[PDB]
C-alpha cells in the first residue's frame, strides 16, 4: 500500500500532462510530453521509482501496460505493472476529479509562467503542499517511514 | 537540517548533469541538460521543491546565484537561497567523491540505456536504494517524518 502508485494522462493545450498518483496520500508527480508513447511512459517511471518506493503500478490504458519498453522498464525498476481497472469506482472519479483539480490549479498560475511545463509544476508544488490537516507531501512521508520501520 | 540542499553541476559526453543532493541522508535528484543556464537551474529547483520540502538551497556557483530567473523561482518556491561556499572544506570533497562514484555508477549502467538521461535516471536510481546499512531514500524519508512530528 505504501508501494501503489496510479498512472494518469490528461490534456491540455493541444499537450500531454502524465501524472503518476501515490494512492494512500493522493501525492503527485507530473510532466508535460508532446504525446504519450511507451518510451515516455517508461522513462517517467524510471525517474518516480528512482525517486520514491514504487512497488505497484496502475497502468492508464491497454497500450502502456502492453508497451515493451514500459515493460522492461517496470523489470528495470522492481515494479510490479497491473491494470488500472477500478473495481473501487471511487477510485475513476476520484481521477477525473484530480485532473479537473489540477487543471483549476493550473489556471490559477497560468499567468506566472511562460512555458505549460513550468505552470504544471507550480501546480504539483500547490497540490502537493495544500494543507486538508496534513498535506499529500506530509502523508507521502508518513506513511513511508512508518513502513520502514 | 531536513531543508537543505546542495546544487551540483557535472560534465560526461559533452553535456550536463545538473544534481540536488539532501544534504542530510546524500538523497539525490538528478537531470541531464544541454548547457548550465539560469533558467534550466530555475526549472529544476521548481520541480524539486513540489517534490520535497525544500528550505534551502546552496547554489553550486555565483552565476545560478545572481541569475534573476533562479532568484524568482526560489521566491515562488519558498526557498532561501546560499552561496553554498564551504566553509566546511568538505563539503567539497564530498561532491567530488560523488561525482566520481555518480559516473562510476553511471558507466555500468551505461549499456542498458541509448540515452545519457536513461542511463543517469538508473544511476540515480541504483545511488538512492543503495544499503549503506538505511538506504539514502530510507534516510530522507526518516529525516523528514520526525521534522514533520
Ligand atoms: C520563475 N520563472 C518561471 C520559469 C522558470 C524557469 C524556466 C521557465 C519558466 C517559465 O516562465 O516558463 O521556462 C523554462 O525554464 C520566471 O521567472 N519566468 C519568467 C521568465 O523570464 N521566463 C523565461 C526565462 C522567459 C523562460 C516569466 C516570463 C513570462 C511570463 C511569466 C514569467
Ligand atoms: C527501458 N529502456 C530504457 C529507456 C526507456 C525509455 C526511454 C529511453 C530508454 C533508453 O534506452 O534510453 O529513451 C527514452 O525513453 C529500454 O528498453 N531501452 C532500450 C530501447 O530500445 N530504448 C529505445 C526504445 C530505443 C528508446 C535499449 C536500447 C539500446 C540499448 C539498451 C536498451
Ligand atoms: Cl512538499
Ligand atoms: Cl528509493
Amino acid at each position: 500500500s505504501p508501494g501503489i502508485w496510479q498512472l494518469d494522462c490528461t490534456h491540455l493545450e493541444g499537450k500531454v500532462i502524465l501524472v503518476a498518483v501515490h494512492v494512500a496520500s493522493g501525492y503527485i508527480e507530473a510532466e508535460v510530453i508532446p504525446a504519450e508513447t511507451g518510451q515516455e511512459t517508461a522513462y517517467f517511471l524510471l525517474k518516480l521509482a528512482g525517486r520514491w518506493p514504487v512497488k505497484t503500478v496502475h497502468t492508464d490504458n491497454g497500450s502502456n501496460f502492453t508497451s515493451t519498453t514500459v515493460k522492461a522498464a517496470c523489470w528495470w525498476a522492481g515494479i510490479k505493472q497491473e491494470d488500472g481497472i477500478p473495481y473501487n469506482p471511487q477510485s475513476q472519479g476520484v481521477i477525473e476529479s484530480m485532473n479537473k483539480e489540477l487543471k483549476k490549479i493550473i489556471g490559477q498560475v497560468r499567468d506566472q509562467a511562460e512555458h505549460l511545463k513550468t505552470a504544471v509544476q507550480m501546480a504539483v508544488f500547490i497540490h502537493n503542499h495544500k494543507r486538508k490537516g496534513y498535506s499529500a507531501g506530509e502523508r507521502i512521508v508518513d506513511i513511508i517511514a512508518t513502513d520502514i520501520q
